């Protein structure tokens, strides 16, 4: 009775408390990230100090409360997650070493920069991420690559071991076994790691399809001397800096080049779009579900773009809650093509989010888990990027209907959603790894590669060696940003499309489906997202597709035709999947 009083009162006070810390130190973190000087990085640790005093404090109250003898759900769930102090658990020295750490690799990996000599010196955003999207030679792809992490990733080599050393020591005070095993936990699954690696390995067909056909056509264009047919393609060859997605180089795999093209870069520079309108335009998407508008603040407040006040910034993409339930912002050095306006509506799904449960008590605002969050605005941009879409915004001339521009599309996106599949799986198998302390620092970047080949069947255009440290040069490694969310999210989210694309009455090829405007949609989505952290998440599943698992069966619908004429095309052309020379390197 008093015992449940206690907590219940107890719950109510770290509501009230933490709302007012926690809103403190967001705004001193976003005046570092959107500012990045001496000033606002001595201002951010400090604000360290205070929300860590707070943790400390409410988690040792927290840890006294005997969780399992409390009687109402919603109390005992927030007390179990307040006794979690996660960094705070550090003894203060630590604490402070570890809190400046953390800084400074994320400081070094945003203001790293590659420079020609007594040239032009080349940033991440948005000149390294254009040089890997847009140029076809071999050479000019292989110097941005390998000077993207000399750079950035050499320069996180220094401070990672004691990153680990502290992550770990944190995760050990608060009850894990190392910060992977803390990480996981968010999941609240027991059977994780087989459940990912079963959805993983149902995707093998279908990447080992698409990857053979695209080593094909780079064995086209960059020569027979420079690509292996049997063997890992060069990592700097698939448009993107970490080769995570391939759409970039869709002009060099065009299964049906006479189809009318889907190019809608020149198309929204023309017909002036800019960061601001790609923004709204992801507004009015959801808007058009029934859901939830962005407030007049996010407008006034966010960073749609990068400074051109020589301000220096933190331009990886991000959204931001500041727990009084109406401010929100996003931090994006916004550019105008599709991949961007892809990148904002992944965004504004946190910003939903973040909207949709900002009456749960605090301790509760969250997604069903990490992936869910990463999932929400993924599913509206799956309905923006097809033809039917595209051509109703005037980015393109037809939608077309062939088959032919059918199996072109599904090709774009596969280039993207299932090229992502065996790296978002990789980066934290890697982690795991090395914070279980099966991977020692002298092991980091070969087993990285060992990874990077097994999975994703990626081989570096020029040997490692001794101080490379390429985890380093990809943003959440150094930002200690947990990453199987991206690789839940991308399985997930086509299990959403399939739900509300059934609620909104779609017949016929689920890639054929744009819920634009269907408020039924918008209906299932909004009462998952408004559970927030509060239920196990498998609820939250079967409220949005009548199930409760997780499963590739949406995805692989989806991809069916592709996959089709995807093995067609390579039988004709007698291929063999994956990459039994192995051991082959440029
Ligand atoms: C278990 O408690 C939850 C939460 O109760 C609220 O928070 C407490 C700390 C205290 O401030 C209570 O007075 C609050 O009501 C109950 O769920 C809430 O129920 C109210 C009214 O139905 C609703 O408006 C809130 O949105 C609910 N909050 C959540 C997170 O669901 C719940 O009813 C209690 N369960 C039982 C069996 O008593
Ligand atoms: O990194 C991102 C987007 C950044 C983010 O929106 O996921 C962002 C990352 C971040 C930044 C700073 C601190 C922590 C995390 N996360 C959020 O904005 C976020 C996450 C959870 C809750 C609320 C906001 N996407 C991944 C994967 C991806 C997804 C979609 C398209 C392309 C690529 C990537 O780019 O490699
Ligand atoms: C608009 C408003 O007051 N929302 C509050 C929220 O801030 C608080 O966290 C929650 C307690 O669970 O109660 C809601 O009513
Ligand atoms: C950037 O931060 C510094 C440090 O406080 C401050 O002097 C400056 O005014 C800030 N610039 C902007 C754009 O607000
Ligand atoms: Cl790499
Ligand atoms: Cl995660
Ligand atoms: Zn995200």
């Amino acid at each position: 009775v008093t015992d449940e009083a206690e907590a219940s009162k107890f719950v109510e006070e770290y509501d009230r408390t933490s709302q007012v810390v926690w809103n403190e130190y967001a705004g001193a973190n976003w005046n570092y990230n959107t500012n990045i000087t001496t000033e606002t990085s001595k201002i951010l640790l400090q604000k360290n100090m205070q929300i860590a005093q707070h943790t400390l404090k409410y988690g040792t109250q927290a840890r006294k409360f005997d969780v399992n003898q409390l009687q109402n759900t919603t109390i005992k769930r927030i007390i179990k997650k307040v006794q979690d102090l996660e960094r705070a658990a550090l003894p203060a020295q630590e604490l402070e070493e570890y809190n400046k750490i953390l800084l400074d690799m994320e400081t070094t990996y945003s203001v790293a920069t590659v420079c020609h000599p007594q040239g032009s010196c080349l940033q991440l955003e948005p000149d390294l991420t254009n040089v890997m999207a847009t140029s076809r030679k071999y050479e000019d792809l292989l110097w941005a690559w390998e000077g993207w992490r000399d750079k950035a990733g050499r320069a996180i080599l220094q401070f990672y071991p004691k990153y680990v050393e502290l992550i770990n020591q944190a995760a050990r005070l608060n009850g894990y076994v190392d910060a992977g095993d803390s990480w996981r936990s968010m999941y609240e699954t027991p059977s994780l790691e087989q459940d990912l690696e079963r959805l993983f390995q149902e995707l093998q067909p279908l990447y080992l399809n698409l990857h053979a056909y695209v080593r094909r056509a780079l064995h086209r264009h960059y020569g027979a001397q420079h690509i292996n047919l049997e063997g890992p393609i060069p990592a700097h060859l698939l448009g993107n800096m970490w080769a995570q997605t391939w759409s970039n180089i869709y002009d060099l795999v065009v299964p049906f080049p006479s189809a009318p093209s889907m190019d809608t870069t020149e198309a929204m520079l023309k017909q002036g779009w800019t960061p601001r309108r790609m923004f709204k335009e992801a507004d009015d998407f959801f808007t058009s579900l029934g859901l939830l508008p962005v407030p007049p603040e996010f407008w006034q407040k966010s960073m749609l773009e990068k400074p051109t006040d020589g301000r220096e910034v933190v331009c990886h993409a991000s959204a931001w809650d500041f727990y009084n339930g109406k401010d929100f912002r996003i931090k994006q050095c916004t550019t105008v093509n599709l991949e961007d306006l892809v990148v904002a509506h992944h965004e504004m799904g946190h910003i939903q989010y973040f909207m949709q449960y900002k009456d749960l008590p605090v301790a509760l605002r969250e997604g069903a888990n990490p992936g869910f969050h990463e999932a929400i605005g993924d599913v509206l941009a799956l309905s923006v990027s097809t033809p039917k879409h595209l051509h109703s915004l005037n980015l393109l001339s037809s939608e077309g209907g062939s088959d032919e521009h059918d199996i072109n599309f599904l090709m774009k996106m596969a280039l993207d959603k299932i090229a992502f599949i065996p790296f978002s799986y990789l980066v934290d198998q890697w982690r795991w790894r090395v914070f279980d302390g099966s991977i020692t620092k002298e092991n980091y970047n070969q087993e990285w590669w060992s990874l990077r080949l097994k999975y994703q069947g990626l081989c570096p255009p020029v040997p490692r060696t001794q101080g490379d440290f390429d985890p380093g040069a990809k943003f959440h490694i150094p930002s200690s940003v947990p990453y199987i969310r991206y690789f839940v999210s991308f399985i997930i989210q086509f299990q959403f499309h399939e739900a509300l694309c059934q609620a909104a009455g779609h017949t016929g090829p689920l890639h054929k489906c744009d819920i634009y405007q269907s408020k039924e949609a918008g209906q299932r989505l909004a009462t998952a997202m408004k559970l927030g952290f509060s239920r196990p998440w498998p609820e939250a599943m079967q409220l949005i597709t009548g199930q409760p698992q997780m499963s590739a069966s949406a995805m692989l619908s989806y991809f069916k035709p592709l996959l089709d004429w995807l093995r067609t095309e390579n039988e004709l052309h007698g291929e063999k999947l994956g990459w039994p020379q192995y051991n082959w390197t440029p």
